[PDB]
């Protein structure tokens, strides 16, 4: 029993983090086989960052302009290239700790574990979701760039996020590991802002299922609803539409608890319309939307990873 | 910017987790140097667990009754002993991955990271606090016993918790790594219950400081209060007393934000008396009490560990 915000164990990723320095700019890199991946703005200066031309900036660099440190060992850079917004540094040494891994570009609503690092060294781990507006609500300070987000599918580390910047609202933006930003953002110091966000409906429902699995039942009711009337209520409260694909995805939790998805939707409708009336669900006084259906199954059924 | 529930990176602990089997009972163990530590109820059966006599049960066992698996490798047990509620198994192989480490017994209110494991394999990591009633609000299923809680001080893993059982309210109880329970609990299947809990005041204040550091200021006011009148309010709302040691501990956050501890106490008094009036603090509609002052400093100042 119990239900907590739970990250994947981070050891496999810890073995890959390095420090990358160029000029007076230091940030983190991901060392996999004989390549180090990092944010390309490491090659910038204060003058460049306002409106940099990265192809120019990279033409003017040489392998010796890049200092890469794995622990104390210095790694020697034998080549460099740019792929979208990530720099790839070929080094003379393959990381002996390289896990089995994949690069994946995730959809809004999916969660992942973030290993926050500074100067190549891990500071901590936490869970995040990709918001519908393609920001994440992270915890990042100066020097955090290059920290990565990941899931651990079965045996395989799936990297899905590398950190690049903080927006004026205090939320965060970054790229997949092939250097493409999530959202409309760009890697220069300008006046970009997050669009208005919405609540991830399929995840709120998953978390209500987690609450039932853990003995919280006070929000249940006898009613059901149709997908259409529910989505009308959702639109009114700034919730994402619920699709039939979402209902199918929620299948297994529905089956384990015996509560049909549309019955749980009737509960959610009532919670949106009347509030909680001073009660809590899984220790929360607000509806939580950063657990996916898979996260709930994983934690309530005890899946392990090696 | 940002503030998240943040666990320590778990790699150093992942390298120490093994599986221990005795009879048909399997749980997890902690392999450090040439000793494996695990809950002694692994030597029990359904008949024993109601009121076991562990000295008897252990006299009747032999080294070959204990199967220890590190990954796939089987470790050979060359000795066994009991220390309080933990079993210590001497094995023929020193763990080459043994980190620098200490065993510490923590005080109520202190937090730690839990690496939940099943069959010797890590499932996930999360943050917990030792509640004033010496339970933790964890996430644990059958087979979780032996999972450990830890902090990473500087270079050193400080183990402070090993998991043994779940109480009827769905909360959790366990021991320090020398096998002494936190709280009045015992390792047999009987009718034990958690006492009534209280809220960890020094931690709520630390989290209000985190909110200020991150731009949440709407709860501040011009007033101050005395320790005595505050503690009167605290008692009325089931909050722990605030000591002068707590005020001193909160020193650094007071200094970084310029808000005196007793001014922040006046804010907390008003929040207790009037509620939040539909607003949130760091994304929460309730006052959070599982961040210590050190946790706030660690996350808002970017301390790293190697
Ligand atoms: C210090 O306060 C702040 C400092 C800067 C900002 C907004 O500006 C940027 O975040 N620019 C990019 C760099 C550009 C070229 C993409 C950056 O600087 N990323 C950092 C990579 O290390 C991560 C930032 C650093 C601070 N918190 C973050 O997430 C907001 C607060
Ligand atoms: C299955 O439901 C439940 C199964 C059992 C209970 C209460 O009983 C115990 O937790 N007894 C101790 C064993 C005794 C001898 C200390 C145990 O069984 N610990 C487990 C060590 O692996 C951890 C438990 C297992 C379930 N969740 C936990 O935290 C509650 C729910």
């Amino acid at each position: 029993s119990g239900f907590r915000k739970m990250a994947f164990p981070s050891g496999k990723v810890e073995g890959c983090m390095v420090q990358v320095t160029c000029g007076t700019t230091t940030l983190n890199g991901l060392w996999l086989d004989d390549v180090v991946y990092c944010p390309r703005h490491v090659i910038c200066t204060s003058e460049d960052m306002l409106n940099p031309n990265y192809e120019d900036l990279l033409i003017r660099k040489s392998n010796h302009n890049f200092l890469v440190q794995a622990g104390n060992v210095q790694l020697r850079v034998i080549g460099h290239s740019m792929q979208n917004c990530v720099l790839k540094l070929k080094v003379d040494t393959a990381n002996p700790k390289t896990p089995k891994y994949k690069f994946v570009r995730i959809q809004p609503g999916q969660t992942f574990s973030v290993l926050a690092c500074y100067n190549g060294s891990p500071s901590g781990v936490y869970q995040c979701a990709m918001r519908p507006n393609f920001t994440i609500k992270g915890s990042f300070l100066n020097g955090s760039c290059g920290s990565v987000g990941f899931n651990i599918d079965y045996d395989c580390v799936s990297f899905c996020y590398m950190h690049h910047m903080e927006l004026p609202t205090g939320v965060h933006a970054g790229t997949d590991l092939e250097g493409n930003f999530y959202g409309p953002f760009v890697d220069r110091q300008t006046a970009q802002a997050a669009g208005t966000d919405t609540t991830i409906t399929v995840n709120v429902l998953a978390w209500l299922y987690a609450a039932v699995i853990n003995g919280d039942r006070w929000f249940l009711n006898r009613f059901t609803t149709t997908l259409n009337d529910f989505n009308l209520v959702a639109m009114k409260y700034n919730y994402e539409p619920l699709t039939q694909d979402h209902v199918d995805i929620l299948g297994p939790l529905s089956a384990q608890t015996g509560i049909a998805v549309l019955d749980m939707c009737a509960s959610l409708k009532e919670l949106l319309q009347n509030g909680m009336n001073g009660r809590t669900i899984l220790g929360s006084a607000l509806l939580e939307d950063e657990f996916t259906p898979f996260d709930v199954v994983r934690q309530c059924s005890g899946v392990t990873f090696q």
